[PDB]
């Protein structure tokens, strides 16, 4: 009835309506951090975050997104590989039923408990929607998750979830700081690809930070406690929403970091 990551319309079947997923860009791929060219001209990121202003947060079926304001440059990042300004839109997490899986990208074939995405759109663009249609229209920040020491940062995010258990479910989430959720260092690698669900578009300038974050077992416990499923319909646990790794194919991935 529509794409999930279950046994019968999982990762393995999004080529039969998404005819894009056996693609030249597909993300998310393998690190090999030996095969990595350092790129010296690449320039630091720069994330202005003090602005930001987050709306609501809510559960769509695949996943939880916590929603801000992007009418206006509030919550920037520029810099890196991007040329031009990237608006803050939302972000999101992958993760597993189990520690050591959840994460989308690995790192030498390494994979985390979870994987944080902040996704923003090229202001050039106008809106979210002219972007998706562009090779250049969106940017990703990508943070691996390690299950470790309780995150200050995430608790609030991890308080309200019980307002949210079900597909279709929201909340108002304002006042939300999201510079609590970015490690100590900037380093990163980055690579052209695309969206990991459906539809799958090739609009992606992937920027994946090499620092993971650390967060307890408990925090991460309740993540594993949502609902795929709506109110009322059978119990199916919100658990390894991640897809696998893509061949590389023709592209190079690149560190900012010797
Ligand atoms: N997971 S992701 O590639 O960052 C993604 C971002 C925006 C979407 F609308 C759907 C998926
Ligand atoms: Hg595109
Ligand atoms: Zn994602």
């Amino acid at each position: 009835h529509h794409w999930g990551y279950g046994k019968h319309n999982g990762p393995e079947h999004w080529h039969k309506d998404f005819p894009i997923a056996k693609g030249e860009r597909q993300s998310p791929v393998d690190i090999d951090t030996h095969t990595a060219k350092y790129d010296p001209s690449l320039k630091p990121l720069s994330v202005s975050y003090d602005q930001a202003t987050s709306l609501r947060i809510l559960n769509n079926g695949h996943a939880f997104n916590v929603e801000f304001d992007d009418s206006q440059d509030k919550a920037v990042l520029k810099g890196g590989p991007l040329d031009g300004t990237y608006r803050l839109i939302q972000f999101h997490f992958h993760w597993g039923s189990l520690d050591g899986q959840g994460s989308e990208h690995t790192v030498d074939k390494k994979k985390y408990a979870a994987e944080l995405h902040l996704v923003h759109w090229n202001t050039k663009y106008g809106d979210f929607g002219k972007a998706v249609q562009q090779p250049d229209g969106l940017a990703v920040l990508g943070i691996f998750l390690k299950v470790g020491s309780a995150k200050p940062g995430l608790q609030k995010v991890v308080d309200v979830l019980d307002s949210i258990k079900t597909k279709g479910k929201s909340a108002d989430f304002t006042n939300f700081d999201p510079r609590g959720l970015l490690p100590e260092s900037l380093d990163y690698w980055t690579y052209p690809g695309s969206l990991t669900t459906p539809p799958l578009l090739e609009c992606v300038t992937w920027i994946v930070l090499k620092e993971p974050i650390s967060v307890s077992s408990e925090q991460v416990l309740k993540f594993r406690k949502l609902n795929f499923n709506g109110e009322g319909e059978p119990e199916e646990l919100m658990v390894d929403n991640w897809r696998p790794a893509q061949p590389l194919k023709n592209r190079q991935i690149k560190a900012s970091f010797k």
